[PDB]
DNA sequence: AGGAGGGCGAGGGCGATGCCACCTACGGCAAGCTGACCCTGAAGTTCATCTGC
């Protein structure tokens, strides 16, 4: 394939995953794990049940750096032994970059909510 | 010569053998440095060698 061509990936999701990348390691959602930069971002949210989403007007926009402080705390409460139990349910997604030479180096990625992170 | 050498059963009966209060007092328990040395990258170009003309 010879360089690009190995990943057949498209501009209208490439250019749209760089700004991502380079959205969210310059804003609230870089910290760091351990030695490691890793990004977070919340999953695809529930659709919100009624008595919940009817004083939400909007109603519930599904925000990716919204629910995200609840991990960011946990990694930051382990630092701050402000440690709770949580119950997940609300799935976090969370790319562990890391640098090596040039090269993003994918150290952690979980799917699960917080409870199994 | 023939002797008999103690029969007897008591030998601790009573109770205390520690009274006090200490068993530490001081202050140090790190000081000084390291915790990385190099590479190897994304991406395009560039040179002498592989091959056909």
């Amino acid at each position: 394939k010879e360089q690009g061509f190995a990943f057949p990936i498209g501009e209208q999701a490439m250019f749209e995953y760089t700004t991502a990348l380079n959205t969210l390691l310059a804003g609230e959602n870089r910290f760091r794990i351990g030695d490691v930069t890793t990004v977070c971002w919340g999953a695809k949210r529930t659709p919100l049940e009624e008595s919940l989403a009817s004083m939400i007007n909007g109603g519930g926009k599904d925000n990716p750096d919204a629910h995200i402080d609840a991990v960011k705390a946990l990694y930051k409460s382990l630092y701050n032994g402000q440690y709770c139990k949580p119950d997940g349910e609300d799935k976090f997604y969370l790319l562990g970059l890391s640098p090596n030479s040039a090269r993003i180096v994918v150290r952690f990625w979980h799917e699960t909510t917080v409870a199994a992170l």
